[PDB]
């Protein structure tokens, strides 16, 4: 008999974002954004009801080294906790080994933000000198990327950050986003080109995404491996795709009502 | 034993090497898919035979008979076990086939003779005097047929209809058309073949606008398969390795043919 299917996600601009009137509104009601839209379009074309539901720790997930044990929304997924994620999860070869991955919702690329005017133009740039501070997300695939990478610009990085004092870590894209505003030029931030590009266009328009990405790859919706609903949601994502609807959704919430 | 690998004669993708008559088996080709093929079948520890489709087609499904041709029809009927190769994720597709997560991105874009008044899919759409088409059996060809977005809707209602036929069998042949027709004529293929016809002499076409599309070429199985799960993963470890970006660069190299 067909149940709820639990949706986790997590509250990331523009991708779900609490409304206005959130105090006064209940379940699904709560939130907006890119993912919410597309929550509705999937669900429909796949003809299930769900529950959207902020995983409870605010990570996009990462594994323990020490107790192998996954958290965020992978971990959601891994543990039985969730049927679906729907967010800005990002493709990568760990993640895969675990769960499964529609084919990508949305494309992107490491990136790096700065405030306007900062002397910045390449992580090469970044590499080379020390007075800017730089640094990631905590528990999400571009902190992994710094992490694993063997090309030596990107290793050199990884270097610094990971003993830089005091942290240049950021448990959330708007702490990032805050430390590169209030740090005069002193802090870039890496973070995917998707969301520098949506800051870029929010008040008081003082940052900008510098340079060519880093890599390449995409968010995929994930379900726990082999899940039944692994193959409607991944058919509904191209059919979504070729119809031009994900185009005119990053379109609704990243320019359309841009305000700079 | 041997996995027979379809693949398809697309520059830069795959290219019979100089002096290939006195050449045998995979040693005849080179290019970017023959040595994506390579790393693939490294990673996942299988030997190979590259073959080329034999009617030199992406693939289609035929309206009446409803059989596929092309590299699709291949996996579909069994003459191949995977095809490594140009080949598009397509909603249609998927429904028939398995495909790997991308390893490149392209979308539908705009060859024009350099000097042509046209800077968009829709400046096409909106007059008369220069022809436009796009290859055979192929997806790009696909998208307008089935699209209902209106400016590709209406593009579609010309091309079908056009005498003499728009349509090419071969990327070489349409670029031809292009740099034989004075900039009479206009052709739609995918920016990756695109950009690298751009960077190639005589450097008298260029791609125009944004691409009218985003999506990717995947490694494709037949359904269920169980090479599949395997070469999945080794593409995005390959991904992750940045070795797919080393192999575009390696390519789609400019020796400055054109300038600089
Ligand atoms: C987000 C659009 N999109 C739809 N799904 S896809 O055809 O698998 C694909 C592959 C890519 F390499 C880039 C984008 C992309
Ligand atoms: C071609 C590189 N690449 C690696 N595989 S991926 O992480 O599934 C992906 C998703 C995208 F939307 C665009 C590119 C891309
Ligand atoms: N989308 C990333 C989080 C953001 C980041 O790591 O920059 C992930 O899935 O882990
Ligand atoms: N990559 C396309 C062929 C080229 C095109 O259609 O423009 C396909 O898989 O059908
Ligand atoms: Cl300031
Ligand atoms: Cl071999
Ligand atoms: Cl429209
Ligand atoms: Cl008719
Ligand atoms: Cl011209």
């Amino acid at each position: 008999a067909n149940k709820t299917v639990v949706v986790t996600t997590i509250l990331e601009s523009p991708y779900v974002m609490m409304k206005k009137n959130h105090e006064m509104l209940e379940g699904n009601e709560r939130y907006e954004g890119y993912c919410v839209d597309l929550a509705a379009e999937i669900a429909k074309h796949c003809g299930f009801k769900y529950k959207l539901t902020i995983v409870g720790d605010g990570k996009y997930g990462a594994r323990d080294a020490d107790t192998k044990i996954w958290n965020g929304m992978v971990g959601e997924l891994v543990y039985g906790k969730a049927d679906i994620a729907i967010a800005p999860l990002t493709i990568t070869y760990v993640r895969e080994e675990v769960i499964d991955f529609s084919k990508p919702f949305m494309s992107l690329g490491i990136s790096i933000m700065i405030k306007k005017g900062t002397p910045i133009e390449s992580a090469e740039d970044l590499s080379k000198q020390t007075e800017i501070a730089y640094g990631t997300l905590d528990s999400g695939s571009t902190k992994e990327f710094f992490r694993r990478s063997k090309i030596a610009v990107f290793d050199k990085m990884w270097t610094y950050m990971r003993s830089a004092e005091p942290s240049v870590f950021v448990r959330t894209t708007a702490e990032g986003v805050a430390r590169v505003r209030k740090s005069k030029g002193k802090y870039a931030y890496l973070l995917e080109s998707t969301m520098n590009e949506y800051i870029e266009q929010r008040k008081p328009c003082d940052t900008m995404k510098v340079g060519g990405n880093l890599d390449s790859k995409g968010y995929g919706i994930a379900t726990p491996k082999g899940s039944s609903l692994g193959n409607a949601v991944n058919l509904a994502v191209l059919k979504l795709s070729e119809q031009g609807l994900l185009d005119k959704l990053k379109n609704k919430w990243w320019y359309d009502k841009g305000e700079c």
